[PDB]
């Protein structure tokens, strides 16, 4: 019963902000490393939507492209959270600010995008707040999915529950989004997906947010992909976001479609 293998040494700090911090933790004996995420407490009106749901939906979650989550402790007011350590860090910071990076690098994060993506819908969870920043990466470089808590099951036995509830971060926000009552939820993280592509191929964001009152996404719809942020971006991939950043979320490109496009197959490049 090899002895002191449950202490956890918190070493270091590898990220602040709201929730709180993500401290890196590292066994006493064996000197594995796992990321442990603090908190204490959140809104009540929807608990069961809370820290409550982070912990839930991650229990659920097991696939090599989402960030393992290992357990969870409570503490009165300190709530620890176990989950994957990802040497590599986040996809943000590999994205070089006004150039983006290699296109080979992005259509390979794109393709493990798209597996984490395929297995979570696959098991009827969307994410609701895909972006650089909620993806982070291993040693090997190998794309993971983190940040559960905003979360939520569209569908349950079968059924697909609609949704109504804005939440995400307004830039990645499909369009359908401030302009609807209701919409589906895959919809929604493939337009993600697709800002998250454009970051990665050009190294700045479109809009704002998908708004007419917006800019350059009015001149978007206008095909005015010249001179404009689309400008760095080849023909190839630029033809795959023509069909993800479409407004009408029933026109909107499919995951499955996605991955028999030109670009998503093309070798290297
Ligand atoms: C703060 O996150 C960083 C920063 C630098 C490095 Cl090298 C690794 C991690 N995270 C992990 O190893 N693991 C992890 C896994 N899930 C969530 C999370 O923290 C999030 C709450 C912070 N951002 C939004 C990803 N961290």
């Amino acid at each position: 019963a090899v002895p002191f293998v449950e202490d956890w040494d918190l070493v270091q700090t590898l990220g602040e902000g709201a929730y709180g911090e993500v401290q890196l933790a590292v066994n006493r004996v064996t000197e594995e490393a796992v990321a442990v995420k603090i908190v204490d407490m959140k809104r009540a009106v929807d608990c069961p939507e809370n820290i409550k749901k982070e912990i839930c939906i991650n229990k659920m979650l097991n696939h090599e492209n989402v960030v393992k989550f290992y357990g969870h402790r409570r503490e009165g007011n300190i709530q620890y959270l176990f989950l994957e350590y990802c040497s590599g860090g986040e996809l943000f910071d590999r994205i070089e600010p006004d150039i983006g990076m290699p296109e080979p690098d992005a259509q390979r994060f794109f393709h493990q995008l798209m597996a984490g993506v395929v297995y979570l819908h696959g098991i009827g969870i969307t994410h609701r707040d895909i972006k650089p920043e909620n993806l982070l990466l291993d040693e090997r470089d190998n794309l993971k999915i983190s940040d559960f808590g905003l979360a939520t099951v569209f569908r349950y036995n079968n059924r697909e529950r609609l949704l109504n509830k804005m939440c995400g971060t307004l830039p990645y926000v499909a369009p359908e989004l401030l302009k609807r009552r209701e919409f589906h939820a895959e919809p929604v993280d493939v337009w993600s997906c697709g800002i998250v592509l454009t970051a990665m191929l050009a190294g700045e964001l479109p809009w704002d947010q998908p708004s007419d009152s917006c800019q350059e996404y009015s001149d978007w719809k206008e095909k005015k992909t010249y001179l404009n942020p689309w400008k760095k971006i080849d023909s190839a991939p630029l033809a795959l976001l023509h069909k993800i950043l479409v407004e009408n979320p029933s026109a909107r490109i499919t995951i499955p479609d996605i991955k028999k496009d030109r670009w998503y197959n093309k070798p290297l490049k």
